[PDB]
């Protein structure tokens, strides 16, 4: 036996695999139990810590993927099927992954916990793209990450109820976080030094552990790629989880809160998920049946009431979007979009475009965004149109809410970083009008182009290196810059005054000042006066 | 007769008239200054249609400028020529309907195409005797025939009590009309081509020039209109049957005229006219700038519709139109009512003064419509910078009043089978006494376009001399053949009509011609389509 791969936690002994790395090997843990399995009576019942147990724990391969809609549209297409599970769907799957530098460090290493998207109702840890092995390997860093229940499993709530009080999938992440506190420490990482960092759904998750004190004390850095917990997808309000649950209730057969959840209970999980998607009050894009609820609990009040309050003065964060937000989201539900055309589209198709892609608009809202996002020189010109469908879209669910959060945070004390990813993959199947989609930085932060058999190129190999370098000093320091490195340039601080914010690409760092400045006072300042006020 | 000089004696359907022989840079031109053009306005015919001049007997004496209409005296600024340039400089008199006649020396053998002027003054001001409009100087370089002409202004002009006879409204815009029939009669007399007359004016003389081609019986009189930073539509240039009815019941209860229309219309006419001037600007609704109290009214009569409805539906085929724009249309306005601004600081305000400008600048917006400006105009990346919101605040009243006015005329003439040209003049003159902060203020290429610069006593550099004499010819070329271009000249860049497609207008500065796309686009679709949809809903 291997003694480097022997580890002993709270509840026992566990078993890591040895797994080769470009450069060494690496100490990885997997499968590693955080959780009671949350099935039966359980279901949609807050998270109870794993009990202990007998003898040493295989943690040598991944866990059970939650219960969640895979995927179809696209079949064979590894556009679509890079994000799709890669593990057996179970609804036991509360478990999570640790990788580490072998040999297990000498000092206690900043630890990095990664919370993957997939818009509440899909993601696994167990992914390719979310690969610890690089950054364990190359910066030393002691990975860990989870898997949270999504979808109605995790998200259903009917508010006020013991049984389903919603926000589990965020308390399954929450006792992730609480393990890695109590254990961590056990394969060399630092439980005072955790920088918690998500993309999408994974990235509102990590801004809901900042506006959520009892999450508060279980980490001490962020970063927020492409995602946050206000905007228009990441919650709903009680009466509307309450409304989409009851629906979903009805459409499975189920007809007092403790009948209803108990026939819920009966239910196989995959007709839960069959219906999953037939519970939201709009034909849209960018919206999801089960996210957080704003229950007074988790959430003390909604996302945008806590970042315009909040003390953030001792908070470290790193924030950005990618180049292209919106592009995926249209191929799914904007009529006259494809991946296998150039979806050069009408105006009628674009203002059909605007309704689905701002369900909450109002006639006037929408003529808003349409005069706002049309260029009066060419209003008729297809690539345009195009384009502007995928910006609004980009805008309004992530750039705008990010441009919003960076600006509280700042203002309120936190020491905030911000970029924009503005590389698209050599290796992308996407067409080349979707640019640089939502998500496809994540394999350059995590570091896949240093393995040679993915076939990157070696500007890619060298920027990947970058990415790795800025995200684990920001882990170590608070701050995304090299201290030994004179001449960068150096990554500004945002701030209200000079609203600096960096660009990531294969070029060196670029200062550039204002996030979609003009675009996004109006989805932050002018639209709430058009849908309050009328 | 028989001493006087053969060529200065002409006769007019009225009768005889003898002119004066005028030195202009090149050599010697003909004008014919004071022809009466209808019966004076006066006693009961005050508020009344103007009715013709009714023939006079022996030769009249037209050497020098008649008296300029009833109106208000600019006396904020005393001394200061940035003001006193455009005050009047003959006798204010209700006896007022004259004209002015500039020709050749000796008169042209062959007819002449005829450019009729229309001043500004925001229908309260002005008068064709003003130095700025001097027609010597396109009459002897250019070979024009120009033609000048006083209308009524203020309540003189335009006050209005809608349905009734004896005050029906928009009389000043009759007066123009009157002088436009005149020149179908009588131009010939002076070797002007009565087939080819193009109406110019700027600014209140823009949107009249607009409202002849929106009036019926005016289209027959003209073939061609150039409209400088003035158009029929936008928030300023009329007013409803409604407005127009309250406006002037305030003013016959703010001079003692206690409000049937026979009663109190015979009342304002016993009204010494200083006293309705000294009341006219009592009228207006709210604080505000760019509002005028007495304007041409919606009357069903001269404007059958709204100048909106009429540029939407109208046939504009066999049109020729020249439009445009100075580059700071709103900084003089700025410095009259808006809190923070002078022209005598750099007019550096605070955010405070903004929001509060933006209210006076666009007075009818409602709170909503009042933040879709404020949040438009606002650098998101410096949004308390001073300077920035000093030109963010010439900009909102300068593109509401007149460069989305403008940029909504030119789409919809050419949309409709107009051949429009657009520019924008972005040459601040040398001589201006105005703060550079106001940059090319309204008004303030008028003396290019007649010519002032070639005049070498009046101080302007030898650049301005040779781009006055390209304003000249553009404008002249445009009179003669409804294209500003030259055909002899080729290589010297082209001015293409604007087009709903491509959008293009040029820059008229001392560099050669350049073409550029959308006017204001993004903004005006703002002002021009946003807009009146926030009126529309909240
Ligand atoms: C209420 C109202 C209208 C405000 C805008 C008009 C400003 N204005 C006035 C004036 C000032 C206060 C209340 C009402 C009117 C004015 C009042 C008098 N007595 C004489 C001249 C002017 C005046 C002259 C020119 C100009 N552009 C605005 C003016
Ligand atoms: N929303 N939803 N996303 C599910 C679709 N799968 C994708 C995901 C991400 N990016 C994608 C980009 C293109 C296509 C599918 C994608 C980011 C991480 C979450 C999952
Ligand atoms: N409107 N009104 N303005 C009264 C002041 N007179 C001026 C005029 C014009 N420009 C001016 C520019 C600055 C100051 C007064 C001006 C355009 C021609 C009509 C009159």
């Amino acid at each position: 036996e291997d003694p480097q791969l022997l580890v002993r936690v709270r509840g026992g002994q566990l078993r890591g695999i040895r797994l080769k790395a470009p450069g060494g090997p690496v100490s990885a843990f997997l499968g590693i139990p955080f959780a009671e399995p949350p099935v039966g009576s359980r279901r949609f019942m807050p998270p109870e810590p794993k009990r202990p147990w007998s003898g040493v724990l295989d943690a040598t391969t991944f866990q059970n993927v939650c219960y969640q809609y895979v995927d179809t549209l696209y079949p064979g297409f590894e556009g679509t099927e890079m994000w799709n599970p890669n593990r057996e769907l179970s609804e036991d799957c509360l478990y999570l992954n640790v990788w580490t530098p072998y040999p297990r460090p000498a000092s206690p290493t900043p630890v990095l916990i990664w919370i993957y998207g997939g818009g509440f109702y899909s993601g696994a840890a167990s992914l390719d793209v979310y690969d610890g092995r690089f950054l364990a390997q190359v910066e030393g860093a002691v990975l860990v990450s989870m898997n949270y229940r999504v979808g109605t499993f995790g998200f259903l709530a009917l508010p006020g109820s013991r049984e389903a009080p919603g926000n589990v999938g965020l308390l399954d992440q929450r006792l992730a976080l609480q393990w890695v506190q109590e254990n961590i420490a056990a394969f060399g990482g630092d439980p005072m030094s955790v920088t918690l960092f998500g993309e999408s759904a994974g990235a509102a998750s990590v801004g809901m552990h900042i506006l959520s004190l009892p999450s508060r004390s279980l980490f001490h850095r962020a970063v927020l790629q492409s995602g946050t917990p206000n905007g228009p997808w990441a919650t709903v309000s009680a009466g509307e989880a309450r409304r989409r649950a009851t629906l979903l209730a009805r459409l499975v057969g189920c007809p007092n809160d403790t009948e209803l959840i108990a026939c819920l209970r009966t239910r196989p999980a995959q007709d839960l998920v069959d219906h999953e998607w037939h519970v939201l009050p709009q034909e849209s894009i960018f919206r999801f049946s089960f996210v957080p609820v704003v229950d007074g609990d988790f959430l003390s009040d909604t996302p945008e009431a806590l970042i315009n309050t909040g003390d953030f003065q001792d908070l470290q964060v790193l924030v950005g979007v990618v180049k292209d937000e919106g592009s995926y989201f249209l191929v799914y539900g904007v009529p006259g979009f494809s991946k296998d055309n150039e979806s050069l589209i009408s105006r009628a198709q674009f203002l059909a475009g605007v309704r689905i892609g701002v369900p909450q608009a109002s006639d006037l809202a929408a003529e808003a965004v349409v005069l706002h996002y049309t260029d009066w020189l060419h209003p008729e010109d297809p690539t345009h149109l195009r384009d502007a469908m995928s910006a609004v879209v980009g805008d309004h669910n992530v750039v705008c809410p990010v441009a919003q959060l960076a600006g509280r945070l700042a203002a309120q004390g936190a020491r905030v970083y911000a970029y924009i990813f503005e590389h698209r993959a050599s290796t992308l199947t996407w067409p080349l009008w979707m640019g640089v989609p939502h998500g496809y930085e994540i394999e350059f932060i995590f570091g896949l182009p240093l393995d040679p058999s993915l076939n990157y190129t070696t500007e890619e190999r060298i920027f990947a290196q970058r990415l790795m370098k800025y995200w684990t000093n920001f882990a170590r320091t608070g701050d995304p810059n090299d201290p030994r490195d004179s001449k960068s340039p150096q990554w500004p601080p945002y701030t209200t005054a000079a609203q600096q914010y960096v660009s990531l690409n294969l070029k060196p760092l670029e200062v550039r000042r204002g996030l979609r400045a003009q675009t996004c006072a109006f989805w932050n300042r002018f639209l709430p006066k058009l849908l309050s006020a009328t």
